[PDB]
């Protein structure tokens, strides 16, 4: 296995009913049919984890590009950092966030989300669709 293995995105919300992730190990092809859901206006973090099995690592980062009709890519970048080799996942979380608002703001946004670090190496890169919702259900 590679030193780096991305295993998992979770959206962290507290005010969620249920929880919403994604497991990265497998037929990463099917999450483009597929969605994750927010109720619009939802404070959360974006959390990824991954594993580092044998060497330590430095400069990652997680690069999370938002499509939505009519806009412009939303890009953002976070410093993830470095990391030792140990048998349990590591947790990565982006600082909270709020989850657009308004029916017109509902509906799905295409996310195009990279793991990856200073050297631009590509430890996972995968894509994923969020929906926005009035309510939870
Ligand atoms: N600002 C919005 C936006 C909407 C949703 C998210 C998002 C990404 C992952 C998880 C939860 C929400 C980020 C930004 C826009 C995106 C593109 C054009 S406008």
């Amino acid at each position: 296995a590679p030193n780096v293995v991305v295993t998992r995105l979770t959206l962290v919300c507290e005010s969620a009913p249920g929880p919403i992730t994604m497991d990265l190990t497998g037929d990463l092809e099917a999450l483009k049919k597929e969605t994750i859901v927010l109720k619009e206006g939802s404070e959360y973090r974006v959390k990824i984890h991954f594993k580092v099995n044998r060497d330590i690592v430095s400069g990652l980062k997680y690069v999370q590009h938002t499509y939505r009709t009519g806009v412009k890519v939303d890009k953002a970048t976070f410093m993830v950092g470095s990391y030792g080799p140990r048998p349990e996942e590591y947790e990565f979380l982006t600082p909270v966030e709020e989850a657009p608002k308004g029916m017109l703001a509902r509906g799905t946004y295409h996310n195009k989300s990279f793991f990856t670090d200073d050297d631009k190496q590509d430890h996972l890169s995968w894509e994923w669709n969020l929906s926005i919702k009035k309510e939870w259900t």
